[PDB]
């Protein structure tokens, strides 16, 4: 019940909320069916139109007019966003030159630079190019502050995931937020683009950057508005809550367009209908800018020029349907589009199975647009399972296709032209980023960065202490002028052992062989050299990795590599190696196909065993430092030791071999030379973060051998490929994976083929940030380089994405 016989007389756009059932005057009353009888009337105005004409300069002030051109406006915070050109004789803010803004320039009464997020639904990363002409003001934003090519957005690619991550920091497995359309089982309540559940608080998750400002003292602007506010009459309302007194006024405010999303899903993202809407925008930003302007606070505010995701050219046509591959339809409910998500229809049917699901599914037909995964399987990049709203089962689905259950879904629910939600590294996908004023750097570019970035950099922008979230803090202080947020480098909490000689053979019973006993202070000299460390410096480039946990583990010196063994887990947690451009592939000679050797630094008690894996029926080994790399004969006798051997399915070890064989002399002779660490990855409980040993579900046969659910790799080179990598003076360029460890190769389609066919494109799917290896390991890489802790922070949030040029 709302009672809406009192009113909205000095209220309107009020910034708190009154509770029910007294009616509302704030700029949500009308989606909650709540306003006061008179807030039409009253709060949005319309009289007269949005600007001033030359007849009006001057005029008697008509309460009535939607915005105003009498003399006393500015005082009164309400003239029309062009009175001072109409009347006054002033140019647009669009006309000015820009020239650069070096310390904030506010009117006295000011604690702080505002703070405006003008955000764009649908705004797709080449708009920015290929919109250039119509589109003056967003140009000179672009082109005067600072700005990246583009950003990338959160998985899936749809409008509350993204506004709300913009908002917290967050991965939507932790804010909650996991779709348009959600499921929670243990709330047994379903979240609706339309309807009322969307409103309760109990989904939204985290702490979004409104709630951070007004728990440290810093007061917001709304940041929802009722779709039917026009955007005039926002602009209009942030502008006059910009001249409220300094104790009431808010120091951080939003903005929001449905457009350019409306439009590009009825024509498509390029559809020739996108020009207006695209002009529409411009215009709006232009009276924002004016309007600031008016009130001397365009050499003050920063202004962020921000996109949720991008538009795909999507048509009825390019649908699958589950119903072509699977005969039990009906037991089924679908999250259906550009997405999948399947559950059971209903809770008692004991024959529902998701692994007969699977693989129906699974590489059924030649040219099939969409691919099942469980979601534990899905690219760790996409950080999207540790959350009971998201199913078991996942559809990826590929780009300008859709998915739906059945035909009948699709005409009885073409219409739409263009639709997002698809993979986050997916070109048409990305989205914009602008930051223009004092606290942003002057005219600089900036490489792509993730959304989940931005609210430190907004907490950063207000004085604010972030809450904990999933942004790298610092990452982003190269896009800032001043309040850069200056981290120091965790803490190692365990140091490791340096073991020497301390073990005969014979104290080892692993069932392992070796044909090596075939037999010199000349060389013995040197191999003692070796394991000692001496060649330390070209394997381990940027210092030891630190551990940021509490364990038991030994640094293992090489001729050719260098390794950190764990005593808990049995193997590596790290294995470091440089390979130069000119280092040479041999084979593993057959004499020593099946080769371990016991490590005499090891305890047999801390080491694997070889019997285990003979008696795994379904499990093998592979290593880490892999044997075809080999500096020398003699050097390769490391390779095969006890401590370099981590488990692996036959089926991953194609990946695994393919990788190491061919992959690894091919980066180095691209990238001129490269340094690779690799190492497992456990993950049994998919919540992107290290397990400790009680969470390890499966261990090789008989053994306390843990097996990882991922092997990584770390691969380090010079961004300038003129030097090599080894003698590297200035930044680095960084490619990394996280490679699942499956027993099957039933993601790859194609894997019946040759490893060249179908291994380096698995590989790039699951493309990973070496902060992505950082929360799976425990483990914090580029402790020791020449760069600054900032730009190493940049390195480590970087994503190769292996998409053509946007
Ligand atoms: C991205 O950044 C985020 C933010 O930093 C990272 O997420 C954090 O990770 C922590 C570890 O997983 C986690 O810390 C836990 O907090 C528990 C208390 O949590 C509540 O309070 C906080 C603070 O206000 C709040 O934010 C939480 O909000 C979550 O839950 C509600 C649902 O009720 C959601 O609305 C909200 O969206 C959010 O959900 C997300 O996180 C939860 C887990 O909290 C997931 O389950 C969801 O799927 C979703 O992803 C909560 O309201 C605290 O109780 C935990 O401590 C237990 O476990 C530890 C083990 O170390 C142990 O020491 C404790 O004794 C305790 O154990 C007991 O409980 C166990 C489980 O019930 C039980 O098995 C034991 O036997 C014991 O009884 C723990 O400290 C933190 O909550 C989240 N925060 C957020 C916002 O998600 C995230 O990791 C980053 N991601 C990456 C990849 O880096
Ligand atoms: C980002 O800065 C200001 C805007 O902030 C915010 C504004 C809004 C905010 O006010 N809205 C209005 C619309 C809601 C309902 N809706 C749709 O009808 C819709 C829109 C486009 C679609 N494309 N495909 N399907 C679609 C469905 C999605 C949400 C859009 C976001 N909500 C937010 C929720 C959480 C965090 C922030 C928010
Ligand atoms: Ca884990
Ligand atoms: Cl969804
Ligand atoms: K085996
Ligand atoms: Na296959
Ligand atoms: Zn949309």
């Amino acid at each position: 019940w709302t009672a809406t016989s009192g009113s909205c007389k000095g209220r309107c756009f009020e910034l708190q909320e009154v509770g029910p059932p007294d009616c509302r005057c704030d700029n949500l009353c009308k989606s909650y069916s709540s306003c006061c009888h008179d807030f039409d009337e009253l709060c949005l105005k319309t009289a007269r139109g949005w600007e001033c004409t030359k007849d009006r300069c001057g005029e008697v002030r008509n309460e009535e007019n939607a915005c105003h051109c009498s003399e006393d406006c500015l005082s009164r915070g309400d003239c029309c966003t062009n009175y001072q050109v109409v009347c006054k004789g002033e140019s647009h803010w669009v006309d000015d030159d820009c020239e650069e803004i070096k310390v904030p320039e506010c009117p006295a009464g000011f604690v702080r630079p505002p703070l405006i997020i003008f955000s764009v639904d649908g705004f797709r990363a080449s708009y920015m190019k290929k919109g250039s002409k119509v589109m003056p003001n967003i140009e000179k934003l672009r082109s005067c502050g600072t700005h990246a090519p583009y950003m990338r957005p959160v998985y899936p690619t749809k409008t509350f995931p993204n506004l709300y991550t913009l908002a917290t920091g967050l991965y939507p497995e932790s804010h909650g937020i996991v779709g348009n359309s959600m499921y929670d089982p243990v709330f047994d309540a379903s979240f609706h683009l339309r309807g009322r559940e969307k409103f309760n608080h109990r989904w939204w998750g985290g702490q979004p950057l409104w709630i951070t400002a007004t728990k440290q003292g810093v007061r917001a602007g709304t940041f929802f508005w009722s779709v039917s506010i026009p955007h005039e009459r926002r602009i209009l309302t942030i502008l006059q809550w910009l001249s409220l007194p300094d104790n009431e006024r808010p120091s951080v405010y939003a903005f929001y367009s449905e457009q350019p999303d409306f439009s590009g899903h009825k024509y498509g993202p390029f559809g020739p209908e996108m020009t207006n809407p695209l002009r529409e925008i411009d215009k709006t930003v232009g009276q924002l800018m004016d309007g600031l302007k008016q009130l001397r606070l365009h050499r003050c505010v920063n202004v962020i020029f921000v996109g949720d995701h991008g538009m795909e050219d999507v048509t009825c046509d390019r649908t699958e349907f589950l119903s072509n591959y699977l005969t039990n339809v009906d037991d089924i409910t679908l999250v259906p589009g550009t997405l999948g998500r399947i559950r059971a229809k209903s809770i008692n049917n004991s024959k529902y199975d998701p692994k007969t699901i699977i693989a129906a599914l699974t590489c059924k037909k030649p040219d099939q647009h969409f691919k099942p995964y469980m979601k534990q399987h899905l690219p760790k990049r996409l950080h999207y399972a540790n959350n009971r709203r998201i199913e078991d089962i996942h559809l990826l689905v590929d780009r300008r296709w859709h998915v739906a259950r059945k035909p009948l879904d699709v005409y009885k629910k073409c219409f739409f032209q263009g639709d997002h939600g698809f993979d986050n590294k997916v070109n048409s996908m990305q989205t914009v980023f602008v930051g223009y004023g004092p606290t942003f750097k002057y005219r600089t570019k900036v490489p792509p960065f993730e959304n989940i970035e931005l609210y430190n950099v907004m907490c950063d922008l207000l004085g604010l202490k972030p809450a904990p979230n999933n942004g790298t803090h610092g990452s982003l202080n190269h896009l800032l002028r001043t309040n850069t947020f200056r981290p120091t480098m965790p803490d190692e909490v365990s140091r490791p052992n340096y073991p020497g000689i301390m073990y005969l053979q014979s104290e080892f019973d692993l069932g392992c062989t070796c044909d090596d006993k075939v037999e010199n202070k000349l060389e013995e000299l040197n191999k003692r050299l070796h394991t000692k460390g001496s060649t330390k410096e070209r394997h381990l480039l940027y210092g030891r990795p630190a551990v940021l946990y509490r364990t038991s583990y030994d640094i293992l010196y090489h001729t050719d590599f260098e390794s950190g063994y764990s005593e808990i887990f049995l193997m590596p947690l790290w294995t470091s190696y440089t390979i130069s451009k000119q280092a040479e592939v041999s084979s593993i000679p057959e004499h020593l196909t099946n080769c371990v050797r016991p490590d005499v630094r090891v305890s047999p008690g801390f080491s694997q065993n070889c019997l285990a894996y003979k008696n795994d029926k379904q499990m093998s080994y592979g290593f880490l430092f892999p044997p075809y790399l080999s500096s020398s004969p003699e050097a390769k006798y490391d390779a095969f030791l006890v401590t370099n051997m981590v488990p692996m399915y036959p089926a991953f070890k194609r990946v695994w071999a393919y990788f190491q064989r061919v992959l690894v002399k091919k980066y180095a002779s691209e990238r001129n030379g490269v340094n690779v660490i690799s190492g497992p990855i456990f993950d049994y409980n998919y919540d992107g973060l290290r397990d400790t040993e009680d969470e390890i579900k499966q261990y090789v046969e008989g053994s306390s051998i843990p097996v990882p659910t991922h092997y990584y790799s770390i691969i380090t080179s010079c961004l300038d490929f003129t030097q090599p990598a080894d003698k590297c003076d200035g930044p680095l360029s960084v490619s990394s994976f996280i490679l699942p460890h499956r027993p099957d190769n039933d993601e790859s389609c194609n894997s019946s083929e040759d490893e060249s066919k179908w291994v380096e494109e698995l590989m790039k799917m699951h493309t990973a940030r070496v902060r992505d290896i950082e929360h799976l390991t425990g483990l914090d890489f580029y402790r020791k380089t020449s760069r600054s802790y900032s730009e190493i922070l940049t390195l480590k949030t970087y994503l190769h994405t292996y998409e053509s040029e946007i």
